[PDB]
């Protein structure tokens, strides 16, 4: 098969090349030949992605919850946890504000079938709150229904950790083997993630080629406007979150960045925050950080605290909804700030990662990707994912080193 | 949050306090204000309970089945197992007879929506027997359908133990790893049980507060009549089961009870038969029981043979059905004696425990808690659970010490 | 219960005895007393079998996929794997040709309820290909839907093995515990297989007794015609596959068979390819095979490469379809060759085994066992399973030793 190129560029080749192949078929031989012979491969891609969502949403958050489960962390760790959380929970809100001064999508509106998308009425507040609790975890998990799966997963991991403290040894052992299996379910799903990302050049080619064949040249303006909102969201994250909470603790932010240079760029290119752990810890020592702290937080911030992804997912959600012509009620809107945090925690730190967990923040707020409108819109961001992914990863790692430095000053 | 009180009293505070708050709103401001702002919290409680049912029904009985799976028990254990079973199977039957000379519920009848509850016709005997076998374990387990889940679980655990006897070591190896995960699934669910029981003060408050707000003071008579049927069932259990099968084997029952004093009272207050194992074994030695016998049976009787719970579940089932105006056919009636035994086996030995497993003996015999009538009735018993749980636990432990004594005499 | 006889004969007693009991009730006291009092036990049997299908289809193929998962096998193994596959993929195709020059079924036509079976239209090619990918593995697995379950299972096991190669040791470990759990799920399901095969004498008795009571005697002609197609398919397999690819590599096939004597007959009688592994390796040395080769391939060919089962399954599928009056389109027909290979890989190597995986190759090609027509036909093959199983097993083992010999010559 000989297909050995570096996935990042590889995909970008799919993206640019497929874009041109889309536009030149915008005129000339009509897009209907694309939708018949090109779209299928893109659909295969999308299917393989919103395939992984449910397993990784479950196991990932049983792990993640076990990773934060109080009490199962030194008071050094409570600090870095709370920091990590409020950095994701601010970063997503920022992504909303970027989705406010920018309207990504708005002006691209589509109805696929001459049938515009319309949301089902939100049940009573009582019934939606009660509905986050599953009635039969197996059931809820089985057929979509993401939020119950979340709640159960978190509850599970947390309980598991409290099994590991038990007097009995059969009990603690059992907790170990189980949690250890759930982890590994997740990790295997991430191996699958990578495997799909090898198909990403083709799938992207087909998706953006199809989207370019239709919709004319509207999309480029919008997609670039989204990339705008995202990145200027990220650097606003850095210059307003990190640079501000660095001076408050007496850290020189400039030199901080000069030390983080290698880790930030390495994450920027590899886009595997987990694969950019050795360089992040090399940068950990290089700036005088205690062994016992950077050995604890950086491998936690590897999988937890990906606040750049939280931002990305907020922005992406507003792009989807605006592309469909829906206005996001200030209840699902804060269900974004709430959800994209947990989706950030669940995100792998791998080339694909956050886009898959986008499915999760979209199965919430009622935008199922079984609906043609949504699936079509999701495919668009998914096409330009390769672009956003790099800087997003960069901010995911910048968060880790930042938090480590702040908790390090106080201990 | 500061909420640190002892859960038992804590809950009793919720129960009494919420009762009064119910009755004073029985007059005055109509109950409709309760149902809007108070009932939601109780509903959250009930949902959290009938949530755990399916996972614990599966894993719990895979465990339990492995715990009794012949041949994986010494003939020292065969005796104590047979005893345990016939004690649960008599105790439930006794609970039915207590639900015969007492009619708990009967005279409380309700139709919630002015629509009285009515059972779907019982299919052919052939088809109901065949239906205990699931057609696709995953499916049956997933969306309710309790009995198949049981049969599969039991078959599974039993098979697992026969893997542990296999010549091969990869086989006998893996066989544990599973069983060890399934256990731990169960045990984690019990940690969750505890966690919900920390919400129990509120949920109970809301439930009996709502029930008192409507239904007037009818309920107090009935609920107390149920408590009656239960407890006099328990003491009839002791004085007719235990006291008789103690004299048949030459044990002095009076002094027996004086030794069991500490264990029975400890169980009575902690209401955690599992948490009352150290005192049960202290009382085991204190009355001259062999190390090799009381080290085997008492930690089995901790989770298995909770025949006071079996009685409770018989009575409770008749309370539910009688509260709805349904008469229990002597076909579902013996499905109670058959089921509530298995539900006793699956019960944890934890504060909540049996209250959750009622869901199981009610998804059997066809009283799903998805039907408003049933959920309303279940909420009532569920409110006064804290009361019955104590003496019930007491009988669960008294059974354990009794059986240990008899198998010890014969060995 | 005293039921201790050797299962093989035992079942044949059920088969012959029940056959006569069927025909004498063909006249005389009409079959309706059978269908009322005899059929239920057969139905119980069938339910217990198509029960195991989904768990073993999942776990079996996660294991099985891990068993072949490249790269985690030496190039010594690549050879024997490719051989194993193309032997199964030729053997099933041969079973189709045997189902062509014989028309088994055709002329037995039945509509059980005076309603002949008719297939739902096959969706677009695009949509069936996309549909092999599951949308929510949990869901697809839960309610039937075989092929998605397969695709996910294979992807999973393969990914798991790539976890076992990971730099990290927590990862490497977790992968082990998980994969190790899925194995053991499968193996336990095979213990259940055996246990059901202890009920086989009765269930078979009831099945062929019912089938003989109706349909007159024409069934005997058809069933024996199936046995014909099967066995002469097997010996055509040997004399055209094995004997030819033995001469191509300079192996003396006659003496080869004289050495394989003990293994072939032992497999023929025990019908447990897995239980006939020690004798297969005894014959491995007895004909001068390298320790490092026959210790690797023969324990793989135990569970993988059961090409006699693949043939059996092709023939059985054509028997079903022809018994219903359906002609197998050359697309589901090659879905047979594609599927029955995987079902062969998943097959246990146990007395029951392949018949259960027949459920799988029948939920593919769209012949679900929820439709009475199919279930009635499947029950027929299932009745005469005991006969085909022996020679089938024999060919399953002959394939293993053959492959071992050839790869041994080339290395
Ligand atoms: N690739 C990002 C995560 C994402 O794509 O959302 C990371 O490595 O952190
Ligand atoms: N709590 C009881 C069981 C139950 O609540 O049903 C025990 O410890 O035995
Ligand atoms: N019994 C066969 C498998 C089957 O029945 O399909 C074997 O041992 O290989
Ligand atoms: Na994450
Ligand atoms: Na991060
Ligand atoms: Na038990
Ligand atoms: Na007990
Ligand atoms: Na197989
Ligand atoms: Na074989």
């Amino acid at each position: 098969k000989y297909i050995e190129y570096p996935v990042l560029q590889k995909i970008l080749i799919g993206l640019i090349l497929g874009a041109i192949v889309g536009l030149i078929l915008g005129h000339y031989g009509y897009a209907h030949a694309v939708h018949t012979y090109v779209k299928p491969f893109g659909d295969l891609f999308v299917r393989l992605l919103c395939m992984l969502v449910m397993p990784i949403v479950f196991a990932s958050l049983v792990v993640g919850a076990a990773s934060i489960s109080p009490a199962r962390l030194g008071r050094v760790g409570v600090k870095i946890v709370v920091y990590y959380l409020l950095t994701s929970a601010f970063a997503v809100t920022l992504g909303i504000i970027m989705a406010r001064l920018f309207n990504p999508g708005a002006g691209i509106h589509l109805a696929v079938g001459g049938q515009q998308f319309q949301p089902h009425q939100a049940p009573p507040l009582v019934h939606i709150l009660l509905d986050i609790v599953p009635t039969n975890p197996f059931g809820a998990l089985a057929n979509g229904q993401v939020l119950p799966t979340i709640f159960f997963a978190i509850i599970l991991g947390i309980a598991i950790t409290y099994l590991m403290n038990s007097e009995n040894e059969k009990v603690r052992k059992s907790a170990e083997t189980l949690l250890d299996a759930i982890n590994g379910l997740a990790e295997a799903m991430y191996k699958i993630v990578n495997g799909v990302m090898q198909y990403a050049p083709i799938g992207v080619f087909a998706l953006i080629a199809y989207v370019m064949a239709e919709q004319g040249v509207h999309v480029v303006g919008e997609l670039a406007k989204v990339t705008a909102a995202v990145y200027v969201g990220l650097t606003l994250q850095i210059l307003l979150v990190y640079f501000v909470l660095l001076k408050i603790y007496g850290i020189d932010p400039i030199s901080f960045i000069k030390h983080a240079k290698d880790a930030m760029l390495t994450a920027f290119v590899t886009s595997s925050s987990s694969g950019t752990l050795p360089v992040t810890m090399r940068v950990a020592k290089e700036m005088g950080i205690s062994e016992g702290i950077y050995s604890f937080t950086l491998p936690l911030g590897a999988t937890i605290n990906m606040d750049g992804t939280a931002l990305y997912q907020g922005v992406a959600t507003f792009f989807i909804a605006n592309a469909l012509g829906s206005h996001l009620t200030v209840g699902q809107q804060l269900t974004i700030v709430l959800t994209a945090v947990l989706a950030s925690i669940g995100t792998a730190g791998v080339p694909g990662a956050g886009a898959i967990m986008l499915c999760m923040v979209l199965h919430s707020v009622g935008l199922p990707l079984t609906d043609p409108n949504v699936a079509a819109a999701y495919a668009m961001i998914l096409g330009i994912d390769a672009i956003l992914d790099r800087g997003r990863t960069m901010v995911n790692v910048t968060g880790d080193l930042t938090g480590t430095a702040i908790v390090a000053k106080t201990e």
